[PDB]
DNA sequence: GTACCTACGGCTTATGATTCTTCTCGCTTCCGGCGGCATCGGGATGCCCGCGTTGCAGGCCA
């Protein structure tokens, strides 16, 4: 549900490529940071089969 | 129409402070350095013969 409860938001997306992997993200939290190099995605598939 | 502040987190870059390491001085005293004498073990020469050295040829090695 959205902030007031009248509407629907998918939790996850029925995605095909793993985009975590592919491009990545640069976030900081409260106390926690991350940073993910991106990556090729012929070697990932190969690497997943 | 036209810019100006920090919060949340990680790696660097610039500069001062601190302790570790090393460079340098301190005169003195004790360990050593040095001159002299009696001494004690040593070198060279006399001599001989037997072992060390060497010439020649044979078989073996790199």
């Amino acid at each position: 549900d959205n902030y007031d409860g009248t509407e629907k938001i998918p939790d996850v997306m029925p995605t095909k490529i793993p985009n975590l992997l592919v491009n990545g993200s640069s976030g900081i939290a409260v106390g926690m940071a991350t940073n993910i190099p991106p990556h090729n995605l012929t070697e990932v598939i190969n690497g997943c089969l």
